[PDB]
């Protein structure tokens, strides 16, 4: 038994809500939290942008010095960093940015990387800002993650539209 509330359950492991992550986050206080981040770890606008804004930049700060330490990211890879006022822990993944031109078959592996933690609270990964079509990422989240998974939704258009062509 855990925290989270209201959500759709689509498969044994897989729920989803709409809601805004940064309010779940704050509400529930997760073990994990997952940022859509890029390799960068450039936390300007989509889910990155409002996740890092909610903890007054401190996310920025920190991903920072990790750039400065290890460098970029590979697109498809993660990095576990703090979850400052949001959660225990923050789980940055990089999906494929379809605006930069890159591999959409790389958001299976950036999905894996789900698999490394029981419990997490996530955006689809590559959705929004990063261009990808949302219902494909709900396919290769649910086809590819074996840990429960709790998906919020931003848009509440959109959450209708998933639930109702979910296979
Ligand atoms: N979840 C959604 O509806 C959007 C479409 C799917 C993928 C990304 C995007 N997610 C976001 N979630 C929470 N806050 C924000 C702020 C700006 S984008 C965003």
């Amino acid at each position: 038994v855990n925290s989270f509330s209201g959500y759709l359950k689509l498969t044994d492991n897989v729920y989803i809500k709409n809601a805004d992550i940064v309010e779940e986050a704050k509400k529930v206080k997760p073990t994990v939290v997952v940022n859509a981040a890029n390799v960068y770890l450039k936390h300007g606008g989509g889910v990155a942008g409002a996740l890092n804004k909610a903890t007054n930049n401190a996310m920025q700060v920190e991903s920072d010095d990790y750039i400065a330490t290890n460098g970029p990211l590979k697109v498809g890879g993660s990095c576990v960093l703090s979850g400052h006022n949001l959660a225990k822990h923050c789980l940055h993944v990089v999906g494929p940015n379809v605006n930069k031109g890159e591999d959409i078959q790389l958001l299976k592996s950036a999905y894996e990387n789900f698999n490394q933690h029981e419990v997490l609270l996530a955006p689809l990964l590559s959705a929004g800002i990063f261009g990808a079509d949302p219902i494909h990422s709900l396919r290769v989240c649910v086809d590819t993650v074996r840990t429960n998974v709790y998906l919020a939704v931003f848009d509440k258009n959109l959450y209708d539209k998933l639930v109702s062509s979910f296979l």
